[PDB]
Protein backbone atom coordinates (compact mmCIF):
# COMPACT_ATOMS: atom_id res chain seq x y z
CA UNK A 1 0.00 0.00 0.00
CA UNK A 2 1.86 3.32 1.32
CA UNK A 3 2.10 2.16 5.23
CA UNK A 4 2.40 -0.68 4.45
CA UNK A 5 5.86 0.38 2.33
CA UNK A 6 7.47 2.16 5.46
CA UNK A 7 6.28 -0.58 8.09
CA UNK A 8 8.46 -3.02 5.72
CA UNK A 9 11.46 -0.69 4.50
CA UNK A 10 13.80 -2.47 6.88
CA UNK A 11 11.67 -5.82 7.15
CA UNK A 12 12.44 -9.70 7.57
CA UNK A 13 10.05 -11.66 5.47
CA UNK A 14 9.16 -14.90 7.83
CA UNK A 15 6.11 -16.26 7.09
CA UNK A 16 3.83 -18.79 9.37
CA UNK A 17 3.34 -19.58 12.86
CA UNK A 18 6.33 -18.12 15.17
CA UNK A 19 7.13 -16.73 18.88
CA UNK A 20 4.99 -14.08 18.16
CA UNK A 21 1.25 -14.05 18.25
CA UNK A 22 -1.39 -12.02 16.98
CA UNK A 23 -4.65 -12.72 18.66
CA UNK A 24 -8.06 -11.70 19.35
CA UNK A 25 -9.63 -12.42 22.95
CA UNK A 26 -12.58 -14.78 22.78
CA UNK A 27 -11.03 -16.23 19.53
CA UNK A 28 -14.20 -14.93 17.15
CA UNK A 29 -15.03 -16.88 13.78
CA UNK A 30 -16.12 -13.43 12.04
CA UNK A 31 -16.65 -9.95 13.26
CA UNK A 32 -19.88 -8.50 13.88
CA UNK A 33 -20.06 -4.60 12.36
CA UNK A 34 -19.54 -2.19 15.26
CA UNK A 35 -18.73 -4.26 18.15
CA UNK A 36 -14.97 -3.58 19.55
CA UNK A 37 -12.56 -6.46 20.01
CA UNK A 38 -9.73 -6.80 21.94
CA UNK A 39 -6.47 -7.70 19.87
CA UNK A 40 -3.62 -8.92 21.72
CA UNK A 41 0.24 -8.92 20.39
CA UNK A 42 2.31 -11.52 22.73
CA UNK A 43 5.84 -12.96 22.69
CA UNK A 44 6.07 -16.71 23.70
CA UNK A 45 8.26 -17.20 27.00
CA UNK A 46 11.26 -16.76 27.28
CA UNK A 47 11.00 -14.54 24.31
CA UNK A 48 10.01 -10.42 23.96
CA UNK A 49 9.73 -7.74 21.52
CA UNK A 50 10.96 -4.15 21.87
CA UNK A 51 8.90 -2.87 19.27
CA UNK A 52 5.89 -3.61 16.81
CA UNK A 53 3.35 -2.17 14.49
CA UNK A 54 -0.70 -3.32 14.06
CA UNK A 55 -2.15 -2.28 10.89
CA UNK A 56 -6.06 -3.63 9.61
CA UNK A 57 -7.10 -3.43 5.82
CA UNK A 58 -9.50 -4.32 3.64
CA UNK A 59 -8.54 -7.46 2.04
CA UNK A 60 -6.20 -3.50 0.16
CA UNK A 61 -6.65 0.22 1.74
CA UNK A 62 -7.65 1.74 5.09
CA UNK A 63 -11.94 1.76 5.66
CA UNK A 64 -10.77 -1.33 8.01
CA UNK A 65 -12.24 -0.49 11.37
CA UNK A 66 -11.01 2.01 13.98
CA UNK A 67 -7.98 1.06 16.77
CA UNK A 68 -8.27 2.36 20.25
CA UNK A 69 -5.84 2.43 22.48
CA UNK A 70 -6.26 0.80 25.96
CA UNK A 71 -2.72 1.54 27.21
CA UNK A 72 -1.18 4.90 26.61
CA UNK A 73 1.92 3.88 28.67
CA UNK A 74 2.74 1.35 26.04
CA UNK A 75 1.35 2.32 22.47
CA UNK A 76 0.23 4.80 20.76
CA UNK A 77 -0.74 6.02 16.83
CA UNK A 78 2.03 6.07 14.60
CA UNK A 79 2.03 9.60 13.56
CA UNK A 80 4.17 8.34 9.88
CA UNK A 81 0.90 6.49 9.25
CA UNK A 82 -2.15 7.82 12.22
CA UNK A 83 -4.47 4.81 10.92
CA UNK A 84 -1.71 2.63 12.21
CA UNK A 85 -0.52 1.38 16.13
CA UNK A 86 2.73 1.24 17.77
CA UNK A 87 4.67 1.41 20.68
CA UNK A 88 4.98 4.83 22.40
CA UNK A 89 8.84 3.72 23.12
CA UNK A 90 11.25 0.73 22.73
CA UNK A 91 11.29 -1.32 25.99
CA UNK A 92 11.24 -5.55 26.80
CA UNK A 93 7.15 -6.82 26.43
CA UNK A 94 5.85 -9.74 26.26
CA UNK A 95 2.31 -8.73 25.93
CA UNK A 96 0.41 -5.14 24.50
CA UNK A 97 -3.44 -4.60 23.55
CA UNK A 98 -5.63 -2.54 21.82
CA UNK A 99 -9.23 -2.34 20.84
CA UNK A 100 -10.41 -2.60 17.39
CA UNK A 101 -13.91 -1.06 16.75
CA UNK A 102 -15.04 -4.32 13.36
CA UNK A 103 -16.27 -1.56 10.63
CA UNK A 104 -19.75 -1.01 9.06
CA UNK A 105 -21.44 -3.98 7.08
CA UNK A 106 -20.48 -4.52 3.82
CA UNK A 107 -17.08 -3.60 4.31
CA UNK A 108 -15.79 -7.16 3.41
CA UNK A 109 -12.77 -9.48 4.94
CA UNK A 110 -10.49 -7.36 7.26
CA UNK A 111 -6.87 -8.57 7.79
CA UNK A 112 -4.86 -7.54 10.87
CA UNK A 113 -0.87 -7.60 10.56
CA UNK A 114 1.47 -6.78 13.38
CA UNK A 115 4.95 -6.81 13.22
CA UNK A 116 7.19 -7.33 15.21
CA UNK A 117 11.50 -6.10 16.62
CA UNK A 118 12.87 -7.84 19.21
CA UNK A 119 16.47 -6.54 18.98
CA UNK A 120 17.39 -5.13 15.15
CA UNK A 121 15.73 -7.52 13.00
CA UNK A 122 12.27 -6.52 12.59
CA UNK A 123 9.64 -9.16 11.12
CA UNK A 124 6.81 -9.45 9.11
CA UNK A 125 4.79 -11.43 6.97
CA UNK A 126 1.59 -11.93 5.03
CA UNK A 127 0.32 -15.35 6.80
CA UNK A 128 1.20 -16.81 9.80
CA UNK A 129 0.74 -16.19 13.63
CA UNK A 130 1.35 -12.28 12.76
CA UNK A 131 -2.00 -12.62 10.91
CA UNK A 132 -5.30 -12.52 11.61
CA UNK A 133 -8.14 -12.93 9.29
CA UNK A 134 -11.58 -11.73 10.12
CA UNK A 135 -14.73 -11.88 7.61
CA UNK A 136 -18.01 -11.00 8.34
CA UNK A 137 -20.68 -13.61 8.76
CA UNK A 138 -21.00 -16.11 6.22
CA UNK B 1 40.29 -17.85 13.52
CA UNK B 2 37.52 -17.80 11.31
CA UNK B 3 35.51 -15.01 12.92
CA UNK B 4 37.22 -12.10 12.81
CA UNK B 5 36.21 -8.00 13.65
CA UNK B 6 34.06 -6.69 10.71
CA UNK B 7 33.16 -10.46 9.21
CA UNK B 8 29.61 -9.42 8.87
CA UNK B 9 30.14 -6.05 6.87
CA UNK B 10 30.07 -7.23 3.28
CA UNK B 11 29.35 -5.14 -0.19
CA UNK B 12 26.43 -6.26 -2.42
CA UNK B 13 26.46 -8.09 -5.27
CA UNK B 14 23.97 -7.40 -8.50
CA UNK B 15 21.22 -4.47 -7.91
CA UNK B 16 16.84 3.69 -0.85
CA UNK B 17 15.43 6.67 -1.90
CA UNK B 18 13.28 8.07 0.77
CA UNK B 19 16.70 7.51 2.80
CA UNK B 20 19.99 9.75 2.17
CA UNK B 21 23.33 9.82 3.41
CA UNK B 22 24.83 13.26 3.65
CA UNK B 23 27.98 14.95 4.67
CA UNK B 24 27.23 18.95 6.17
CA UNK B 25 28.14 21.07 3.58
CA UNK B 26 28.39 18.77 1.15
CA UNK B 27 31.74 18.59 0.26
CA UNK B 28 33.48 17.79 -2.80
CA UNK B 29 36.95 16.58 -0.84
CA UNK B 30 37.94 15.52 2.62
CA UNK B 31 40.56 17.50 4.29
CA UNK B 32 43.12 14.83 6.49
CA UNK B 33 42.36 15.36 10.12
CA UNK B 34 39.11 17.27 9.82
CA UNK B 35 35.46 16.78 11.73
CA UNK B 36 32.85 16.28 9.80
CA UNK B 37 29.25 16.41 10.68
CA UNK B 38 27.25 12.76 8.90
CA UNK B 39 23.37 12.62 8.74
CA UNK B 40 20.98 9.56 7.80
CA UNK B 41 18.01 10.95 7.13
CA UNK B 42 14.60 9.39 6.75
CA UNK B 43 12.28 11.87 3.97
CA UNK B 44 8.72 12.65 5.57
CA UNK B 45 6.52 10.89 6.35
CA UNK B 46 8.93 7.49 6.57
CA UNK B 47 11.27 6.40 9.35
CA UNK B 48 14.33 3.98 10.13
CA UNK B 49 14.67 1.80 13.48
CA UNK B 50 18.05 0.41 13.27
CA UNK B 51 20.77 1.34 11.21
CA UNK B 52 24.54 0.30 10.19
CA UNK B 53 27.14 2.97 8.96
CA UNK B 54 30.77 2.70 7.74
CA UNK B 55 33.40 4.55 5.69
CA UNK B 56 35.64 2.33 3.67
CA UNK B 57 39.02 2.64 1.61
CA UNK B 58 37.50 2.84 -1.82
CA UNK B 59 37.45 -0.69 -3.76
CA UNK B 60 37.65 -2.50 -0.50
CA UNK B 61 34.89 -5.10 0.95
CA UNK B 62 34.43 -4.31 4.05
CA UNK B 63 34.99 -7.03 6.26
CA UNK B 64 38.81 -6.84 8.14
CA UNK B 65 38.87 -3.61 9.91
CA UNK B 66 42.01 -2.42 7.77
CA UNK B 67 39.18 -1.80 5.10
CA UNK B 68 38.05 1.14 7.22
CA UNK B 69 39.04 4.51 7.11
CA UNK B 70 39.20 7.91 9.40
CA UNK B 71 37.61 7.79 12.69
CA UNK B 72 33.87 7.97 13.66
CA UNK B 73 32.80 9.66 16.39
CA UNK B 74 29.61 9.45 18.17
CA UNK B 75 27.40 12.11 18.65
CA UNK B 76 24.07 11.02 20.98
CA UNK B 77 26.00 8.27 22.89
CA UNK B 78 22.42 7.05 24.46
CA UNK B 79 20.96 5.48 21.47
CA UNK B 80 23.67 5.40 19.17
CA UNK B 81 27.03 3.33 19.54
CA UNK B 82 30.10 1.29 17.70
CA UNK B 83 29.54 -1.49 16.51
CA UNK B 84 30.30 -4.28 19.06
CA UNK B 85 31.33 -6.71 16.09
CA UNK B 86 32.49 -3.83 14.37
CA UNK B 87 33.99 -1.22 16.33
CA UNK B 88 34.68 1.10 13.71
CA UNK B 89 31.31 0.30 12.24
CA UNK B 90 28.70 2.91 14.37
CA UNK B 91 24.69 1.68 14.61
CA UNK B 92 21.54 2.63 16.58
CA UNK B 93 21.72 0.97 20.35
CA UNK B 94 17.93 0.31 20.71
CA UNK B 95 14.91 -0.27 17.78
CA UNK B 96 13.78 3.45 18.63
CA UNK B 97 11.57 4.74 15.16
CA UNK B 98 13.80 7.44 14.04
CA UNK B 99 14.02 10.22 11.12
CA UNK B 100 17.47 11.00 11.94
CA UNK B 101 20.75 10.34 13.67
CA UNK B 102 24.29 11.57 13.30
CA UNK B 103 28.07 11.15 14.03
CA UNK B 104 31.33 13.02 13.22
CA UNK B 105 33.67 11.76 10.94
CA UNK B 106 37.34 12.13 11.45
CA UNK B 107 38.83 12.15 8.28
CA UNK B 108 42.30 9.94 7.63
CA UNK B 109 45.67 10.66 7.04
CA UNK B 110 46.82 12.49 3.90
CA UNK B 111 47.98 9.24 1.19
CA UNK B 112 44.74 7.37 2.57
CA UNK B 113 42.79 7.99 -0.91
CA UNK B 114 39.34 8.16 -1.81
CA UNK B 115 37.07 7.06 0.78
CA UNK B 116 33.30 5.59 0.78
CA UNK B 117 30.84 6.49 3.23
CA UNK B 118 27.94 4.32 3.60
CA UNK B 119 24.69 3.54 5.73
CA UNK B 120 22.36 0.49 5.34
CA UNK B 121 18.68 0.69 6.97
CA UNK B 122 18.58 -3.21 6.22
CA UNK B 123 18.43 -5.14 9.35
CA UNK B 124 19.73 -8.68 8.89
CA UNK B 125 22.87 -10.93 10.34
CA UNK B 126 24.76 -9.88 7.44
CA UNK B 127 24.93 -6.01 6.38
CA UNK B 128 25.17 -5.48 2.96
CA UNK B 129 25.90 -2.14 1.26
CA UNK B 130 25.05 -0.46 -1.78
CA UNK B 131 28.28 0.53 -3.65
CA UNK B 132 26.52 3.65 -5.09
CA UNK B 133 23.01 5.66 -4.22
CA UNK B 134 21.39 7.76 -1.78
CA UNK B 135 22.62 5.88 1.23
CA UNK B 136 26.85 6.32 -0.03
CA UNK B 137 28.50 9.30 -0.01
CA UNK B 138 32.37 9.20 -1.66
CA UNK B 139 35.23 11.53 -0.47
CA UNK B 140 38.65 11.44 -1.98
CA UNK B 141 41.94 13.76 -0.88
CA UNK B 142 41.77 17.36 -1.90
CA UNK B 143 44.46 17.53 -4.36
Amino acid sequence: GYCSRILRAQGTRREGYTEFSLRVEGDPDFYKPGTSYRVTLSAAPPSYFRGFTLIALREEEDHAGTFQIIDEEETQFMSNCPVAVTESTPRRRTRIQVFWIAPPAGTGCVILKASIVQKRIIYFQDEGSLTKKLCEQD
